[PDB]
């Protein structure tokens, strides 16, 4: 269908302008955040397979996947959590005050490093140190499959998607990275990235790698 | 939308219903000729684009690309090229009487090897021989993306495509591989069969593996 647009409550937009904006070094901390709000998802379908077993039927496997497209200069990190509705993609992104954004923006005025964001559960938004645009496409087991996009602009969109490869279940994060982010196209520093950040990850972690024959 | 459901025409049938049911030995050949159809759809875009450079704009990169889905047991080999609309995908694929489909035939009959079968220029079946199923997927800059899909039956199913991802130009074959043929999801076979029988190849012939990080 048409999209729809919604306005990000104040705090959000203000935090997110504050972060696509600031030189901070240490910006590959955004993939730790993903991983592990990846590897929230997949404890919630979970948990909530143990007393649903058809729950998992739709996506039987439990993974975290990464996907760079050097060609888009995209890269995606997908999982087969539980996944968002349209209302939650709209509640849990946007229109609903975070706990902990504005407190989050004053520890940072104070010293912080930007790398606590994720204890004060607003992890997602790092995503803008490297990404100046983002698309989460989502299939919960309960709606169809949506697009939520935002460029970190005080407003969102949320289209139903006729667009994109189905997921069973999940949700796929879609990075359009910045110009001086790009050698997270790269395996080498993926892996890296990894290896430093998410030692203990419970999922599997795949990364799709294209390479010409012979 | 809905599908629409198409009948083969009576020769391309009998063609395919022999070859998915011959237990010839050599099945491998059915990549080469998938990756000289693919070749000869990017000659033609090329070619195109000499008089037309607005053409090459949709996809400005110029490959074939292999993509083994283990978990749904299905193998695609997508290309940049010229792509299909509806009217080409139903004729081509299907209506129309192929020249060579009952001459192949004949010459099988009396000993040919199967391999000879992209000489008839009904190349294209031979994937037959290693999946019970398939979906053409394609979007030519002329037509919206289209999903063509065949058993094997007499009949096939074209169907306006809102589920797959995007092909900016180009076409997919997405093969459902036969149990016993599911080695053809390994890289080390797949550049094997590719390093035999496709040595002269224009384009880049790109692989993408799926590997669990450390
Ligand atoms: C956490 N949930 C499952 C849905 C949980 C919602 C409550 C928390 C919403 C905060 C945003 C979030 O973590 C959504 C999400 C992100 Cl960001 C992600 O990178 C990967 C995911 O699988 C999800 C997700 O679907
Ligand atoms: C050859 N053309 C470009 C369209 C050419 C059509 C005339 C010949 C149709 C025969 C079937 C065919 O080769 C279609 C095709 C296949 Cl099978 C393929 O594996 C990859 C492709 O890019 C195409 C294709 O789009």
């Amino acid at each position: 269908m048409a999209s729809e647009t919604f306005e990000f409550q104040a705090e959000i937009t203000q935090l997110m302008s504050l972060i696509i904006n600031t030189v901070y070094s240490n910006k590959e901390i955004f993939l730790r955040e993903l991983i592990s709000n990846a590897s929230d998802a997949l404890d919630k379908i979970r948990y909530k397979s143990l007393s649903d077993p058809k729950q998992l039927e739709t996506e039987p496997d439990l993974f975290i996947r990464i996907t760079p497209k050097p060609e888009q200069k995209v890269l995606e990190i997908r999982d087969s959590g539980i996944g968002m509705t349209k209302a939650e993609l709209i509640n849990n992104l946007g229109t609903i005050a975070k706990s902990g954004t504005k407190a989050f923006m004053e520890a940072l005025s104070a010293g912080a490093d930007v790398s606590m964001i994720g204890q004060f559960g607003v992890g997602f938004y790092s995503l803008f140190l490297v990404a100046d645009r983002v698309q989460v496409i989502s299939k919960s087991n309960d709606d169809e499959q949506y697009i939520w996009e935002s460029n970190a602009g005080g407003s969102f969109t949320v289209t139903l998607d006729e667009v994109n490869e189905r997921i069973g279940r999940g949700t796929i994060l879609r990075l359009f990275l910045k110009d001086d982010q790009l050698e997270y196209l790269e395996e080498k520093r993926i892996k890296e990235v990894i290896k430093r950040h998410s030692e203990f990850v419970a999922y599997p972690i795949q990364l799709v790698v294209t390479k010409e024959v012979e």
